[PDB]
């Protein structure tokens, strides 16, 4: 089997991407944030504290003839941006782009933190990291990908995120028309539950490539590119007037700037992030100070190849017995 679904930026800055997901019988379609940095599929629901719902579409298990309470199961998750959610669990039929899993754990939120409430466009998350990170207790549950894997034509999914435009998540096949050149594959460590890999280095604009190992994760659920302070300083040093602002919470730059590109290494291959991808706009409405899309990972504890990096590539998440990651230009 295969599936193919379009993923759409939530706003003009590509702050995140939403993909329609069918849950239950008859189908309830929710727009979920596909997140290769976590492993819970959770939704706003009829059980979510009413004051914490503000415009989201909710899953109502009582209206689904295939929903079953997973008795005794609870979940609770805290993310790297300080947000969180928790609740109980149902199993139900879940379909993405024509690909169906029966008995998928659908984690129903009873509580969500303010940033989730405040974002009306995201109805929940669909985790695509390794199932070892799943938070359901006392019986850990599998991700949608893990459940689908054996049925897929090939045990893979691909992320093809757009810049200011829709893109595609495919399950079970590699669309050879969706990228240019060849796909370069690189090793993955699953030890921390993430799609963790090692970039072979970087360049800033038309500068020389620096060969250096940068361990990090491919995370579709993080917006920006978070790298070591040395690398980030080297980038922003090429932008007149750019500076790190503790009050704002990262590097800012004059909105009048033309940003240089940023290249990262995948083995002997190179992925080029155009400068425009690194512009996240005014820090507040009407400001001439703009927020940068490359930020320091210092204090996060891990480097994160978030959407800013991934959207410059066609990315293969290869879930074969020994997982790997593939990157191609597009």
């Amino acid at each position: 089997s295969t599936g193919s679904a379009t993923t759409t930026p939530i706003d003009s800055l590509d702050d995140a991407y939403i993909t329609p997901v069918q849950i239950g019988t008859p189908a309830q379609t929710l727009n979920l944030d596909f997140d290769t940095g976590s492993s819970d599929l959770w939704v706003f629901s009829s059980e979510t504290t009413a004051s914490e719902v503000d415009g989201q579409t909710i899953y109502t298990p009582s209206k689904s003839t295939t929903a079953k309470l997973l008795s005794g199961a609870t979940w609770s998750i805290s993310y790297g941006d300080g947000s969180s959610s928790s609740g109980d669990v149902y199993t139900d039929t879940v379909s993405v782009g024509g690909l169906t899993v029966t008995g998928q754990a659908v984690e129903s939120a009873k509580k969500v933190s303010s940033s989730f409430t405040e974002d009306s466009t995201i109805d929940g998350l669909l985790g695509l990291a390794f199932s070892t990170l799943n938070t359901v207790s006392p019986t850990q549950q599998k991700t949608f990908f893990d459940n689908a894997k054996a049925s897929l034509d090939s045990p893979v999914f691909t992320a093809d995120l757009g810049y200011h435009a829709p893109g595609t998540y495919n399950f079970g096949f590699i669309d050879t028309t969706a990228y240019t050149g060849s796909i370069t594959y690189t090793a993955v460590s699953t030890k921390q539950g993430f799609w963790e890999w090692t970039s072979t280095g970087y360049a800033v604009g038309s500068g020389t490539f620096k060969s250096t190992s940068i361990d990090g994760i491919a995370d579709t659920g993080t917006t920006l590119l978070y790298l070591p302070a040395t690398v980030v300083s080297a980038y922003w040093a090429q932008v007149s007037g750019a500076k790190s602002s503790s009050s704002v919470g990262g590097y800012v730059f004059p909105c009048s700037a033309t940003l240089p590109s940023f290249t990262f290494g995948v083995g002997s291959a190179r992925i080029v992030i155009p400068g425009d991808y690194i512009d996240f706009g005014p820090i507040s409405t009407g400001s001439s100070s703009c927020f940068g899309g490359i930020q320091s990972s210092a204090g996060i504890g891990i480097n994160i190849f978030g959407d800013v990096a991934l959207k410059a590539a066609f990315v293969v998440f290869n879930g074969a017995t020994t997982p790997t990651l593939g990157f191609a230009s597009k």
